[PDB]
Parts: C-alpha cells; sequence; structure tokens
C-alpha cells in the first residue's frame, strides 16, 4: 500500500511497518515492552506501525503480538542509517509519562501535515524536526488528537502534547502562545498555538517531536521527506 511505501523506513530513529498475521479481531502488539499502534492496512490485514528508537542497534527485532486466538511473536529487521532541579525532575517526569500514554483510538491520518507552512531546518541528540519560521507563525495539528499535556518548562518552554491515538503523539515546544486547553479534542489542521522562543532557546525555534510506542522518530518520514 501507499502507507506501507511511505512509512516503512526501518532504521534507528525510523519506522517499521510489520505484518501481524492477523485479519479478524484487533490484535495488540508490543515492542520492547511498550504498546504499539495497530491499524488495518487500507481496511485489510492488521499491521503494526512501530517506532524505532535512535539508540537501537541495527539487526533483527521482535514484536510481541497478542490475540484471543493465541499470542505470537513477529520478527522484523532494523537496517542502518538554576534554579531548583526538583522542578526539572518533575517536568521530565510529566513529559515522560505523556509519551507513554496509550489511548485506544485510531489516528485520523498516518501521513501527517506539516504543522507550519515553512521550510524544514534542523534534522533528526536532536530528537525532532525544526522549521525555519518566525515567531507568531500559527502551529497546526498534523492529525486530529487530544491535548494530553501543556507545560511551561525550564528547557522546552511552552510545550503542548497532542495524542493522535495508540501512542502516536506529536509534541511542540518553545511556543510563544498556546491556544488549546488540556483535554481538548482538535481536528487535523486545528491551531495549537504560535511559534516562539520560550524556555532555553536562542531566537525563534519551531520544534516538532513525533513519538510512537515511546520512541521519538523522524517527523520527516510522516510528511514524505525522508531522507
Ligand atoms: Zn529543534
Amino acid at each position: 500500500s501507499f502507507i506501507m511505501r511511505l512509512l516503512n523506513k526501518p532504521v534507528p530513529g525510523g519506522v517499521a511497518v510489520v505484518d501481524l498475521g492477523e485479519e479478524g479481531p484487533p490484535p495488540r502488539a508490543f515492542y520492547q515492552g511498550k504498546p504499539v499502534l495497530v491499524v488495518r492496512e487500507e481496511g485489510r490485514r492488521w499491521i503494526a506501525v512501530v517506532g524505532i528508537p535512535l539508540s537501537t542497534k541495527p539487526g533483527p527485532q521482535k514484536l510481541e503480538v497478542r490475540a484471543a486466538t493465541g499470542n505470537h511473536e513477529e520478527r522484523f529487521s532494523v537496517g542502518s542509517k538554576p534554579e531548583d532541579l526538583k522542578r526539572i525532575e518533575r517536568e521530565l517526569a510529566e513529559q515522560t509519562a505523556a509519551y507513554r500514554r496509550f489511548s485506544p483510538g485510531l489516528p485520523s491520518n498516518l501521513m501527517l501535515d506539516k504543522p507550519v507552512d515553512g521550510p524544514l531546518s534542523s534534522p533528526f541528540p536532536h530528537s525532532g524536526l525544526d522549521f525555519a519560521v518566525p515567531a507568531g507563525t500559527p502551529i497546526k495539528a498534523p492529525a486530529a488528537g487530544k491535548v494530553i499535556l501543556i507545560g511551561d518548562y525550564f528547557f522546552n518552554g511552552k510545550t503542548v502534547f497532542v495524542d493522535h491515538g495508540q501512542g502516536f503523539i506529536s509534541m511542540f515546544c518553545h511556543l510563544s502562545k498556546i491556544d488549546v486547553k488540556l483535554g481538548q479534542q482538535v481536528p487535523r489542521g486545528g491551531v495549537l498555538g504560535k511559534v516562539g522562543a520560550t524556555g532555553r532557546a536562542t531566537g525563534p525555534h519551531m520544534h516538532w517531536n513525533v513519538s510512537l510506542n515511546d520512541a521519538r522518530v523522524d517527523p520527516a518520514i510522516f510528511i514524505g521527506a525522508f531522507q
């Protein structure tokens, strides 16, 4: 499928699309103990869309599949490519918990829109994708989702997490303005807020993280810009 052609980039920091050998009731899947996004491929076979951490050594990998008719493992391959620290600890803990959220819903779209209309800057260590846009540029939801975290953090500044469903999560930080509320359900294209330089940034810094199964992956894969 087109979504297999787009998303199957199995490298460290990348994405593996794995045939689950299931077509009936929805199976559950786990990679390194973390629950993984499971969707029908254009309404047909069940596939996992698996985030591969950047620290993953190339080689064979295992996915645990759970189904009523019996559990099984499916292998795939990764190829090569100031002031109180107590606050900081708490802020790290909140963000860590947010990426580990696994809500039951299916993502509205797996191919994501660019969150800002501007050129890409820094890759994807740098755990996301930058865009060269000025402060005040509106940031739009790459897919539909629920706002599961809003913070004003020491390092990341004004930060918003959007849960697209089943661990598929966008994060945006250093915002000047956040226009959404905690728990708010936003459509694809909904305005989340405005680009800024809050937290530890040197000038306007539009930063976008994409996570799958608690693994930060290259957002360029989802917009068709891998690389
Ligand atoms: Zn960045």
